[PDB]
């Protein structure tokens, strides 16, 4: 939650070579399927902010979890046991009141 910070890294293009990075997909609270490419040994934080910006919503309004575990900014895909084309679950933690 406190890791609700982010920076402008919008996808302008997708012209680049691959290497050691994997792909992951997110299911948003609105069934928002976001696709992103991140390293195995990098922080999930960039992934979380990356998909949040895709939807155009703050990271504090939604919940990022996998296999029933919250994803922290210091959490990594490799440590959480993820791989290429893996999928993460996102819910809404906004408020109706």
């Amino acid at each position: 939650m406190s890791d609700q910070e982010a920076k402008p890294s919008t996808e302008d293009l997708g012209d680049k070579k691959e290497g050691e990075y994997i792909k992951l997909k997110v299911i948003g609270q609105d069934s928002s399927e976001i696709h992103f490419k991140v390293k195995m040994t990098t922080h999930l934080k960039k992934l979380k902010e990356s998909y949040c910006q895709r939807q155009g919503v703050p990271m504090n309004s939604l919940r990022f979890l996998f296999e029933g575990q919250r994803i922290a900014d210091n959490h990594t895909p490799k440590e959480l046991g993820m791989e290429e084309e893996d999928v993460i679950e996102v819910y809404q933690e906004q408020t109706g009141g």
